[PDB]
C-alpha cells in the first residue's frame, strides 16, 4: 500500500490525468464510471504527450481490479493516478521511487 511518489518527471505525467478526471466526472462528486475510463484515457495521452501508444483494454481491467478495493464498485481519481503509472510502463517509461530530505 504505497502511494503515487515518483520522479518530477512521471509525477507531471498524473497531473494530466487528474485534471481531465474531473473534466468527465459530472457527478462532482469526485467519482467515475468504470466504462467511461476506457474514453478517458483517450483523451487522457494526448494531454499527457504519449503518441501511438493506447491503452489495452485487457491490461485497463487490470489495472482497475489492482485499486478495485472492497467498495461500491467505482472508480474515483486518486486510484485513477495510480493507473495512469502502469499504463505509462507499457510504454517504455521508466518509474522510479524517490523520497525528500527534511
Amino acid at each position: 500500500s504505497s502511494k503515487p511518489k515518483y520522479n518530477p518527471e512521471v509525477e507531471a505525467k498524473l497531473d494530466v490525468a487528474r485534471r481531465l478526471f474531473k473534466r468527465y466526472d459530472k457527478d462532482g462528486s469526485g467519482q467515475l464510471q468504470d466504462d467511461e475510463i476506457a474514453g478517458l484515457l483517450k483523451d487522457t495521452y494526448a494531454e499527457m504527450g504519449m503518441s501511438n501508444f493506447t491503452p489495452t483494454k485487457e491490461d485497463v481491467k487490470i489495472w482497475l481490479q489492482m485499486a478495485d478495493t472492497n467498495s461500491d464498485g467505482s472508480v474515483s481519481l486518486e486510484e485513477y493516478e495510480d493507473l495512469i503509472i502502469k499504463s505509462l510502463q507499457k510504454a517504455g517509461i521508466r518509474v522510479e521511487k524517490q523520497s525528500l530530505v527534511f
